[PDB]
RNA sequence: UAGCUCACUGAUCGAGCGCUCUUGCGCCGAAGAUGAACGGGGCUAAGCGGUCUGCCGAAGCUGUGGGAUGUAAAAAAACAU
């Protein structure tokens, strides 16, 4: 079961998020945001990465 | 010739009715050659007028970002394109 185990490994469980999301305005189109998730947008002027 | 019948009149019946226009929408006039042939299915509105209010609808206008050309002679920032 070791062996079985290393190479056939069993789904790990699910990161924890909270339960909630938003609808937000970036660039004047809207977007669904759960918390953890990354999206994609319009450049936002004056942004730095790691901001 | 006769004969039938009409114009017109008396009676019966008991509440409307005559002849005129004129709008709107329809009917007939309207019939071809490969096969619904007029978008289709269908609809008495899902057709036609008139009025009210919502929505859809484009590469138009707005929003958020990039480019370039002209001002213009470095940029950057404007405005226009
Ligand atoms: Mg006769
Ligand atoms: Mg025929
Ligand atoms: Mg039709
Ligand atoms: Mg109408
Ligand atoms: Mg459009
Ligand atoms: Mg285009
Ligand atoms: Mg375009
Ligand atoms: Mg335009
Ligand atoms: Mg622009
Ligand atoms: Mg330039
Ligand atoms: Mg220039
Ligand atoms: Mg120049």
């Amino acid at each position: 079961n070791d062996i079985i185990n290393q190479f056939l490994p069993k789904k790990g469980p699910p990161p924890p998020r909270e339960e909630i999301f938003a609808v937000v305005v970036i660039g004047s189109r809207q977007y669904i945001v759960i918390p953890g998730r990354w999206i994609y947008t319009q450049r936002l002027k004056g942004a730095t990465v790691n901001d």
